[PDB]
């Protein structure tokens, strides 16, 4: 690959059907109706930057003895637009961070009246010096975070 590191692949069976590619962690990223966005996702109800993909550095300790997680760079899935976001079994509301496991596929908008469900899987295959695989593996078991006045600046300008 020329810089590929992450691939986002929406697929058939949510409303969005498409491949993306993260290159080395093309952050942010943003999703939404819009294709202005890294990432294109058409949902009505879904606003344009309603979902953006943020790359930050892992915060670690300091590195007791020889080991690895020495500080390096992880991906967060950001939600914004009302649909809520929705990742394995964690709900999200209108404005929060999520980490993005390798195989992370995560529905933004899902309604049983018109079947709108969105889905993206989530594929690392270059790891470029990144605190993990990409599994995510930390202390934390996938848990949900707020958006910030830093996340929310991140969308002002697309």
């Amino acid at each position: 690959g020329n810089g590929r590191f992450l691939t986002l692949k929406p697929l058939p069976d949510s409303i969005i059907q498409e491949s993306l590619e993260i290159q080395q962690g093309v952050n942010p990223f943003f999703i939404g109706r819009s294709e202005d966005c890294n990432c294109k996702i058409e949902d009505n109800r879904l606003s344009r930057v309603h979902c953006f993909i943020f790359k930050k550095r892992h915060a670690v300790g300091k590195s007791m003895y020889e080991s690895p997680a020495q500080g390096l760079d992880d991906i967060w899935y950001c939600h914004t637009g009302t649909n809520v976001s929705y990742l394995n079994n964690n709900r999200m509301i209108q404005g929060t961070k999520f980490l993005l496991q390798d195989g992370d596929e995560i529905k933004i908008i899902w309604d049983k009246n018109n079947k709108f469900v969105i889905g993206f899987k989530v594929e690392i295959n270059d790891t470029t010096g990144l605190f993990n695989e990409g599994l995510g593996m930390l202390q934390e078991q996938r848990v949900v975070l707020k958006q910030t006045a830093e996340e929310k600046d991140l969308v002002k300008k697309l």
